[PDB]
């Protein structure tokens, strides 16, 4: 049991108690809110080649708040705050395994308790890392989570939930061993740049403190860690000769900037057709997943030594020059708001639809006190097909990176989102063609979907991802030299070192999510990306601006309506209907919603105005 | 952009600028409503032994101007309209695929907007054969597709929502060129055959004005096909030496009339594995796959060769023989209706059951899935059970043919359904054996089942299928020679070249899904197909109607009741109680369903007598 | 085409009319309730080297067959209700099947009619027998069903739905030839174990006569058994090889007392690598799944010796002893109630959650008659988490055996539950750690925590799991004699014979379960399992009463309180806004539920005070 103090916060981290069997487990306790977290890892390789890693975060302890009624509803019953809590918890802890790893690892987080003062998200991040710590699993130093606001102009560790309602800022930061950043999630309410710098240098700070307080409870317990039978990485022989072969084919291939997403693609492939069938019969004995793995060190490598020498990328652009952006709005008249907006050859269309303040709510599935209201009746929906990517794939639910990009791009506009809009928002993204941000893209397309449906948003928010490569030396593990790419590339992802998604204001910023591949980079890395990134920020907010700058002037003549009319109290029995049949079966066969306001005044919403007309002779009839 | 005059609708087809990564995609417009249409398939062969391909046919909720209603604010699961549009396009499609074609391929439709006025079911069939036609992906000749109604006697192609809703026909044609039929899907009103065949007609000749743009737009935009890597088709040598091994011992079974389902099916496969044996010998290098395959052809040209050479069917029937037909009602006496209908070896038990009005529009935001209403109160629910084909298979969910057979059951019966019934019409029709058109077994015995019950329908409906042989020329393509089966078994139907299900009065017809595996059949087959099912109709009607001919007087005496109760303005809260709460308690102990008309009055619905009895026991306690 | 009659009731059985494609299909019908049973089973032996078996009762109606609900099913799937009878129905006809007879099989139920009186579940129980039975599925002697009620003290089988709600006891019995019990499964109101035991004689004496009608029907039509391709039994020579490389070495690890689970399991498959590899070389031709069961025969048979000719557990424990049992209450402040059960290596963590009565219903009318209501507005909610058992697995949903052990523990808590109780009460039982009867656990840890969260319950329950180790010669099958052993771990269970779980308060027995893997068991080992076990709930009730003995006086400060407010007519439409916003905004805010009562009066519910004061605040904000 080690308590370790952070300003006028207290965390108790706790182990051996609870979930003896599992390879790992921990509880951390902050207040009254008490979170427990276990990590199991097979010792038997998995199939697939690659880290298969499974982080849950749950609030079980209530049974999900109700009785969900099947099994098939069970799958739905997970709550968003809950797959966006986990998906913070696996970006904490997936850059510090070790690379080759291939073994099934699962993480679970159980609320045990909940306070209703302090938030468990920060303890169940905590607790992964204990739990890890602790464990047999090989994992490369615990990692500190704390959540930075900003409230009345002070900087407060670790927030209480009444702090988080008045605080302008909401970033949490991991931090790994000597000050490295492991993760970055925060959604600020349009504030200067500076300002979010200095949170970034208290809460790495903090972070620093929750580290030498895991260190001493390790210590104190004895941990002994587990040697794999087999870490799959290709060996440096054939890593070597592999390079041999095809150093100069696909440097050619690097270095031409004729090539298009797909025919470098191609082109990548034909060479990796060649060289895999050379590969066999040098090495024989070898595994056919290590030849794979080989060709893609080598042409990572690569990838990154031309970036790194030349100051060049694999399409001409220097390291902070953009894509080509156009835009469009107003392409489909029955929406209430449309935009297309392409960045290189991401593609995104993004429509904006109005409804009642009232409209859902009366949903009966709230196993929490969790139903269809929002915080300013805005909500932002992404859907990401699978033939945005030339891909076949199910279209059954929502997975979770989509449920993730939804939330960030939701952040990224909320702050401009204004107070008292007449009609619920929701924008709906859809990426139509995949080859970088799309995310971010959600974010400027929804920014110019708004303007042109006629919401009067403050500010037009735009977004970009800031890659990375690094030179980094095998004898200290310690970043020589660098550089940082501005609207990177698919390639530049998978052969980077984070994807820096930043979204913002011409004055300020609004979102930031950092995922960094790395096992942490330094702070100044992450100060310069923000400054990079704020000039390639301005830089598409004058593009756009071209195409519109100002909301306009009214909503679309043909967008939604709403009016009262009076029934009297005599003929109110009448209207409504049998338990209120007429009502439900007119919402049924046309859009119209009616809601009582007073003892004799109804809402009638329609969401068109040719959809208006035809109930106007259904409530004539009605009247008779 | 290429634009199609429809009489009076304008049809735009666009390609090159939305989702450019998909393998085909194109844009088709009709008024303000605009659908996208992709189509993706896989460069390396399927790991099946078929060909897969779906098609997701997808109402998003922005186009139409509405937000999601539920407390997630999305759209959950998949709507009976969306699967139903899915089916259309696939069986508009599938024929014109090349044979072999053993790659994943998925058709995805978007809805990018919807105006209200026009119909965007019809768009996403032409925009699939767009979407194909330009792409790479081996495919044959266009696709058009129109809906034809019939409204004040005068035939309409794409008939606005407006204009559907007073049509007595409702007929979708997707023709190939030169004019042959790939699919016809109709719901009439009970209209005469004349009528039916002449929109038929109109129909195809509209459907190649389509084709003739589309073709335009192909030669303007340059499309070249792959080459499939192999085309999976048994090599001719190997299905001669089949056919020289197998063709007596497959006569004599086909020729062996004592034969049942089960039997034939155990003999054929016994020559089978017989064959498949000696030809793995004679062939040892050859594909396992391709040695299944030619023995599937072998059978399946000695099974039609019988049929075109003799005129005799595998049975001993003729061309217009019917099976077996055997009915029953009044199975047991706690069902409000209920028949047992029997054809041939296929076994089909139907129930009716009155449920509440109000359970009728389940469209209200209630339910976090989907859900919508009826036009009549009147739904069919089709299940195929596994072991009405005596194996083993998932019995809980999505299952889109159980969908597809309770719709065109569900319409077949939709005409004579009386109006303005006062409780909902719910048929459950259980497929408990099945040799073959169970879809119109359950017409058949749904029109039992409600006679029996003692609703007054207009009419009695009896369906039948009619199967097709072909003998095309090999090299032209036509059809030299064709026969037309009656009330085909499971057997015809597998091996045969359509499904040709309708289902009508005596004096109409009111439903039609034309299932057409070959790449297009010429109108006269489709005309005289139609003119064989009307023979066939009258002779079971006539069977039927030995059984019961009209409608019972009355109900039966354990059927459902619906009066009301009066509770004091006083006793109202405890009646009622907190927030309606013990009403909810008591519809869901008891199984009635209350609902509040008036201040003073509520309307009580209880399926039986009985459970009327324990609820006005529970009113009356509660009144005192 | 048979009838049976037992006492006022009677059961017609028919077949040959309804689903001849399946291999088997009967109807059972009882009164005006008839319900269709068919069977289908693989001729092609399955790959995955076990038993595949899966029984799907599904109902077409909620309420007793008042509310249509089969439309639903491709949307929402399949109620809890229907899985707890699929595995009644599992559990009385799986250890009937030969050993070795790996092929698929589905049995299907399909309720034809009910009339709101008769019971289909328990003809879907008969009919399974039947359809098996004229199939030509190898199974064994057709196997009877009844239930059994005491209303007014007399002793009634096949109650009807009106006898069921004023019977004290609701027990299923499933009967094999020769008086031999199959399946039992029981939920009683604190009824004496001398009561508890004469109904278990009466229902075995009726499914006797079901037996009856069952061979007389199947003589009529002559049923014929196929010969499956091949019996998936390791041969006795690779048995008898494997005897002789690791019976020492397997019999000293299980004499070893020092062992926990994972260490024992770590031992023995230490000895299995070491013997995989002598038992390939030796037989070469040997299939792999052969070479495995002979090792799982051979293990199991050493096993069992030492507890029948030594009578000593592995773990050291006579018969009769208990494992190490600790309680501990109230460990985390903001929960309403909260205990730890240890028994042995088994650890269960229990909540006691308070909630509005509002939250019982679902307010869609369809959706609450699906999962019903629960009486006492009571349900416990299981948990069993893939890290129970260091192991990793799909998390949301919960799996069959998941729902079945949350409604055995409710159901042994149920009859101390206290009614009008204020609040709904949810009892969540997460099993941390696993190596025995976590289910009754969870009901022993339920019991603790609710006595802490201030519910007055009647009497402590606790429960708790007896075993079954016997020694039958193969030629005829009878039992020569036997052990019974008080809270098996999991080896025990897995290597045993049953898993009889029984709980009950001092003076009664509340739940039965018993999943016994013979063909069948005398009664007078069922009745001596239950005497055994009543002193081991004894021994236990002993050590849960030193950690709390009673009830606390009152429920915990922090927890939810329930408060009227008065709006005016005149302010009504702003308190509640146009539509009902506002309710449902300060729902979202704050937690709390605010239902309408009267003209004027709102009931407010918070989940705690704190809670409350924000919501007051609204109310007065606005008024």
């Amino acid at each position: 049991a080690v308590a370790v103090d952070l300003g006028n916060r207290k965390l108790e981290i706790s182990s051996g108690k609870l979930a003896r069997f599992a390879d790992g487990s921990a509880v951390v306790q902050s207040g009254d809110t008490a979170v427990m977290v276990t990590a199991v890892s097979k010792t038997k390789p998995s199939p697939s080649q690659f880290m298969p890693l499974v982080v849950d975060y749950r609030q079980k302890a209530a049974a999900a708040g109700r009785i969900p009624t099947n099994y098939l509803r069970r799958e739905i019953g997970t709550s968003d705050k809950e797959i966006l809590t986990s998906r913070i918890i696996d970006r904490s802890i997936r850059p510090l395994f070790p690379a080759g790893y291939f073994y099934d690892t699962q993480v679970l987080c159980n609320l045990l308790a909940v306070d209703g003062v302090n938030e468990p998200d920060v303890l169940a991040i905590n607790g992964a890392s204990v739990a890890l710590s602790l464990s047999d699993i090989p994992w490369n130093g615990p990692v500190g989570a704390v959540r930075i606001g900003i409230i009345d102009g002070e900087y407060v560790v670790n927030p209480t939930r009444k702090e988080m309602s008045s605080s302008t800022l909401n970033l949490v930061v991991a931090g790994a061993p000597k000050s490295q950043i492991v993760m970055l999630e925060a959604s600020a309410e349009n504030i200067l740049q500076q300002d979010f710098c200095h949170a970034i240098k208290v809460g790495v700070k903090y972070t620093q403190q929750i580290i030498q307080g895991i260190q001493q409870l390790v210590k104190e317990t004895g941990v002994t860690k587990r040697t794999p039978q087999k870490l799959f990485t290709p060996s440096p022989e054939i890593v070597k000769y592999t390079h041999k072969l095809a150093m100069e084919r696909l440097y050619a291939v690097f270095t031409d900037y004729e090539h298009d997403k797909v025919s470098r693609d191609e082109a990548v492939n034909k060479i990796r057709l060649d060289t895999e069938e050379q590969l066999k019969e040098k090495f024989p004995e070898a595994d056919p997943y290590e030849i794979i793995e080989s060709f893609n060190v080598v042409a990572k490598e690569v990838f990154r030594s031309i970036v790194l020498n030349e100051y060049k990328r694999c399409d001409g652009r220097d390291l902070t020059s953009l894509r080509n952006v156009s835009c469009e709005v107003d392409m489909f008249k029955t929406l209430h708001g449309s935009a297309l907006f392409q960045r290189g050859q991401t593609q995104v269309l993004c429509t904006v639809t109005f409804d009642s303040l009232e409209s859902g709510i009366k949903s009966d599935q709230v196993i929490t006190a969790i139903n269809g209201i929002k915080d300013k009746n805005f909500m932002l929906h992404y859907e990401f097909p699978p033939y945005a990517t030339n891909e076949i794939g199910k279209v059954t639910g929502l997975n979770r990176r989509e449920l993730g990009h939804g939330a960030l791009a939701e952040k990224a506009l909320y702050p401009v989102i204004p107070r008292d809009f007449p009609f619920t928002i929701r924008v709906t993204s859809e990426v139509l063609e995949s080859n970088g941000s799309s995310s971010m893209a959600s974010a400027c397309g929804g920014s110019l979907a708004l303007m042109d449906s006629g919401v009067p948003i403050s500010s037009a928010v735009a977004g970009v991802a800031i890659g990375l490569v690094t030179k980094t030396d095998p004898e200290k593990g310690e970043i020589e030299d660098y550089r940082l790419l501005t609207d990177i590339l698919g390639i530049e992802d998978y052969n980077g070192d984070m994807d820096f998604k930043i979204a913002g204001t011409n004055k300020g910023i609004t979102a930031l999510q950092a995922d960094i591949k790395l096992p942490g980079i330094p702070i100044k890395i992450v100060m310069e990306a923000i400054q990079q990134a704020s000039v390639a920020k301005k830089e598409i907010l004058q593009i756009m601006n071209k195409t519109i700058s100002k909301p306009r002037a009214s909503r679309k003549e043909n967008g939604p309506v709403v009016e009262t009319v009076q029934v009297p109290l005599s003929k109110r029995a009448k209207f409504v209907g049998p338990g209120g049949y007429n009502l439900k079966k007119l919402q049924a066969e046309t859009g119209v919603t009616i809601s009582q306001v007073d003892e004799e005044t109804f809402s009638v919403f329609a969401p068109t105005p040719s959809a208006m007309h035809e109930a106007r002779d259904f409530i004539t009839e009605i009247c008779k």
